[PDB]
């Protein structure tokens, strides 16, 4: 379980959307999905979500 990659994508969105553009496309499973400033925040979850799963602990403490 790497998800190195897609991980640095998804950081990329914080930055293009709390930039300027309002507007984000990110290509996962063939399936482009879209964000609005509006949802900035359950962004931010699948952004841990994807740590938990890619990381090496379950404490959640850590």
């Amino acid at each position: 379980m790497v998800r190195q990659e897609e991980l640095a994508a998804a950081r990329a969105a914080l930055h293009d959307l709390m930039t300027g553009k309002r507007v984000a496309t990110v290509q996962k499973d063939g399936r482009r999905v879209e964000f609005t400033a509006t949802s900035v925040s359950d962004l931010k979850k699948y952004i841990a979500e994807l740590e938990v799963q890619t990381g090496m602990t379950q404490r959640r403490r850590g």
